[PDB]
């Protein structure tokens, strides 16, 4: 990794999605495929996160929603489902992963996204891309061979 901002822009999010970029996917693609999502939180309070995509249907992930402890990180699955992935495929997918704090009495999650106003819920822009298992040079360390 190497930090670079390409262009500024206009967002206020609480919680480092990582990959903050974007998030890569090992393939096949003609198979089912797992790709973990770490969520960095740098607050110190409960936060709710509601993962959502332009593409439901064709992706599983679990857990689909929950509170990242303060200070912790989180790992999510993020299934593909096997579809047939064109090499000429256009940049449309996305995926959009809400953020907000919780509060000292949170109890029931559908009634705190729900009375949370789309003036007030964070939300991050990010994309999926698609990668393919055909390895070029086994990859064990960025140095050292040993571990």
């Amino acid at each position: 990794g190497s930090s670079g901002s390409s262009g500024m822009a206009k967002h206020e999010q609480i919680l480092v999605l990582d990959p903050p970029s974007d998030l890569k996917f090992k393939g096949p693609f003609t198979d089912v495929v797992t790709t973990n999502l770490k969520l960095q939180n740098p607050s110190d309070r409960k936060v709710c996160f509601k993962v959502k995509t332009t593409a439901p249907r064709r992706y599983c992930v679990r857990p689909n929603s929950g509170i990242i402890d303060p200070g912790s990180i989180v790992t999510v699955s993020v299934m593909l489902q096997p579809f047939d992935y064109d090499p000429n495929e256009k940049s449309k997918h996305k995926f959009m992963v809400q953020t907000i704090f919780a509060p000292p009495n949170i109890s029931d999650m559908e009634a705190v996204w729900k009375e949370a106003k789309p003036d007030e819920l964070m939300d991050s822009k990010l994309r999926c891309v698609f990668e393919m298992p055909n390895e070029n040079d086994k990859l064990n360390d960025s140095g050292p061979s040993s571990g």
